[PDB]
């Protein structure tokens, strides 16, 4: 009677398929009910074309009601990390889906069409982030629990050694990018707003209209893709003078109409002798730069070998004249420019600097790198992040402090729900915003090419997110800081609101100040190294690329991090860690049966979910349910019983394991109520004794390779045959209820 549990894609989901069932078991003891809301992405799929399938294989929405339900003040559920699919991975799913019956529709790259147009315009809907944007009806709290962090210092993970002579660096634009065009406004009081175009010739179109609330801050911008092109050929020229590697740090997925525009303006340029003598028969061919360079490997396909042999030629032609660039695969030879969604920003530039600054090159050495994010918004903080580490070495996770994060996200906040308001300009002219009265409240001259955009953020999130940062610096006896830049018009606007709303609350023995970006994270950083820990308090993008960045250098991955969701309508959502779906994991599971993913993250959502359950529902076993998890994860870490990532001993599965065999004997145990006390002991001895030859037949697996039938929507038979092996340990779990 209450928890709302999420199947996803990739590594998370087959953790799911060993985890859920101890889960339901353990939670039926309490008399809970735990559901199961499919939002993975060929789920999504189905459910949006059940107009394409017989009525007995049809699916129900769950995303819909997923949405619903936070905004209930019932809600509890546990969110597990999802795709935002590029276009060559909602290819992928589509033609897995249609592979095994289901007639969904082809994507339409080029709709010609009105019956084309909707189509696509249908399949928009599903790609990017459909699910966090939807869910997310309260701001985040994301922290490492104590437990966790002490666990860090007693077995630290390996951190790469920095050199003061280090040549890594980011680079971004200096003018043209959006930091240098945003304007912003709040609403004195409600009304509609215009954006319109005013062309050379002086042709108007009326882009859109909205309705916005009294104190809703509303911002504009616009990137030159004249100079973007430009600063693309000036980063590779340098690179190909200094001898250090190129590559490209965006977030194509999220970003789902900008991104890929800059990405595959870096496709277009790096390969430009390509696409300069070959331009006609791939505009033939229908070939998508924004696909990433794997475009040209696909639709080539379909000529003839004399001819497709002369372009492998004179692509090979290009990587002799342009700089060496990193490699996603090098073996398998996939490169950074191959698809849009394989290096995301926020985990890829953490994973360069714990590296020693380095990525993989062509030879599957490590090397130093130009690290290209070309707007310069949020680029700046990894540069900070850099020189500190060239100055005072790599981070130290036994005597490092911590950075939480307070993120102001809900109701889609800032660059989150941007995308209906996003327009690549088609001629020169100017962008404005006009209030309907006729004034004219932002304006921007822009030329063909270029991308504009507009962005909304709600003054209820806003005060929400400004007393959840007062709770925590309260609650722990820790400074926080507001990241605002001074220099940006939409964080000027913020700043009015947060020196205004702090003065609601008390702020007695309390340490909140406000600074822009990199005197924040430098200020930060230093706290950091001698031991002491700072709270960064920041906007909805922001929240994303710390929580991965500063937990990966404390904790080594992001998946072992607190993410509690206080929804607005009085429920809560907890996330599990603040990471993604690891697709490298399933590689290493298809290949020879082994999962190193690590559920620690769930496992921690799951003892909150309880209390909360415990809590509003006044079910006190269901609350002892929660600190008897606790201990659960506390011998878990305390006994270093989480997978090591060697072959030869236990993965996933097995750890799950070891958590059922705690968290039954914790119950077995305690003496707070003779019902469970009794419930639990069948189990708990049972597992226990039979602890060598459960290892035993989990651990038989590594070596073979794994036939789930399937990748987007795998076989769930086969698929759960896979992960629950111990035929021994099934029935132990199956015959608890
Ligand atoms: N739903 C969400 O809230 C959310 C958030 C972020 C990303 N995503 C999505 O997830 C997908 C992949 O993201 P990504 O490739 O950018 O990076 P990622 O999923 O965050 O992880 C990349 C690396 O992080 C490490 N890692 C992440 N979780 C781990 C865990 N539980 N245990 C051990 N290591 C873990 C793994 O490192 P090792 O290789 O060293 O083992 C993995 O290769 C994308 O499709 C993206 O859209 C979703
Ligand atoms: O990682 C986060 O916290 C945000 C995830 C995200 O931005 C997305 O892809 O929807």
């Amino acid at each position: 009677s209450k928890i709302t549990y999420t199947f996803t894609d990739e590594a998370p989901a087959l953790a799911t398929y060993s985890l859920l069932p101890i889960v339901k078991a353990f939670a039926a003891s309490a008399g809970i009910d735990v559901e199961t809301s499919d939002i993975s992405l060929a789920g999504r799929i189905l459910a949006n074309f059940a107009d394409r399938l017989e009525a007995d294989q049809r699916i129900e929405d769950d995303l819909a009601r997923l949405a619903v339900l936070a905004t209930s003040p019932d809600a509890n559920i546990i969110k597990l990390p999802n795709i935002s699919a590029s276009v060559p991975q909602l290819k992928g799913a589509i033609a897995e889906l249609q592979g095994l019956g289901y007639k969904v529709p082809d994507f339409p790259e080029d709709p010609q069409t009105d019956e084309e147009k909707e189509v696509r315009a249908r399949y928009a809907k599903i790609l990017g982030s459909a699910v966090n944007p939807v869910l997310r009806e309260g701001n985040s709290d994301r922290r490492a629990p104590a437990a966790v962090k002490a666990y860090a210092r007693k077995h630290p993970h390996s951190m790469g050694k920095w050199s003061m002579a280090s040549r890594s660096h980011a680079d971004y634009m200096r003018g043209g990018d959006f930091f240098s065009s945003e304007q912003s406004i709040t609403m004195a009081k409600a009304g509609d707003v215009r954006i319109e175009f005013v062309g050379k010739d002086g042709k108007v179109e009326v882009k859109k209209q909205l309705s916005l609330q009294e104190g809703e801050v509303l911002d504009s911008m616009f990137m030159s893709c004249g100079k973007l092109r430009d600063f693309f050929e000036k980063t590779l020229q340098d690179c190909k003078e200094t001898g250090v590697m190129w590559s490209l740090h965006v977030k194509a997925t999220m970003m789902k109409i900008s991104h890929p525009i800059v990405f595959g303006h870096a496709v277009s340029v790096y390969y430009k002798d390509v696409f300069d003598k070959w331009g006609q028969l791939f505009e033939e061919l229908g070939v998508n730069p924004n696909n990433g360079i794997s475009s040209v490997y696909d639709k080539i396909k379909s000529l003839p070998a004399s001819q497709q042999e002369e372009i492998l030629h004179d692509i090979h032609e290009v990587y002799s004249h342009r700089p060496e660039m990193a490699m996603v695969d090098s073996v398998k030879g996939i490169t950074n420019l191959h698809i849009p969604s394989d290096v995301i920003v926020d985990a890829s530039m953490p994973a360069m600097i714990r590296n020693s600054g380095q990525m993989w090159g062509k030879d599957g050495k490590q090397k130093d790198t130009k690290a290209v994010m070309p707007e310069s918004t949020y680029a700046r903080i990894y540069q900070e992040m850099i020189n500190f580490c060239k100055t005072n070495g790599a981070f130290d996770p036994t005597t490092m402090g911590s950075v939480p994060n307070v993120g102001l996200m809900a109701q889609k906040a800032e660059e989150y729900g941007s995308h209906d308001k996003t327009f690549e300009m088609t001629a020169d002219g100017t962008m404005r915003v006009v209030l309907a009265d006729g004034s004219v409240l932002m304006q921007h001259k822009v030329e063909t090419g270029d991308i504009w955009r507009a962005c909304q953020t709600k003054d209820a999130p806003i005060r929400d997110w400004v007393k959840l940062a007062v709770t925590r610096a309260r609650q722990s006896d820790t400074p926080a800081i507001f990241w605002l830049d001074p220099e940006r018009a939409h964080d000027r606007e913020l700043r009015k609101k947060v020196e205004l709303y702090l003065k609601d609350h008390d702020l007695t023995g309390l340490d909140i100040s406000i600074m822009g970006y990199n005197e924040a994270i430098r200020v930060s950083m230093e706290r950091l190294i001698r031991g002491k820990d700072t709270i960064s308090v920041t906007g909805n993008v922001l929240r994303d690329y710390l929580t991965d960045l500063f937990p990966i250098m404390e904790l080594g991955t992001s998946a072992k991090m607190l993410s509690i969701v206080p929804l607005m309508a009085g429920g809560g959502m907890y996330e599990t860690g603040a990471g993604g779906s690891a697709p490298k994991h399933v590689q290493q599971l298809v290949e020879e049966n082994y999962l190193r993913w690590d559920s620690l993250g769930e496992f921690l959502a799951l003892a909150v979910s309880l209390e909360e359950t415990g809590i509003k529902t006044g079910n006190a076993k269901a609350k002892l349910l929660g600190k008897a998890l606790d201990e659960a994860t506390g011998k878990l870490l305390d006994n270093n019983k989480s997978p090591s990532r060697k072959v030869g001993d236990i993965d996933n599965r097995g750890s799950h394991f070891y958590l059922a065999m705690y968290w039954a004997q914790a119950l077995a145990a305690q003496n707070e109520d003779a019902e469970l006390k009794a419930h639990f002991a069948p189990l708990a001895k049972a597992l226990t004794e039979q602890e060598a030859t459960i290892v035993a037949e989990l651990n038989a697996v590594q070596g073979k390779p794994a036939e789930i039938g399937g990748y987007y929507r795998s076989n769930p038979e086969l698929t759960s045959k896979v992960m629950r092996p111990s035929a021994t340990f099934n029935a132990a779990i199956d015959s608890l209820a």
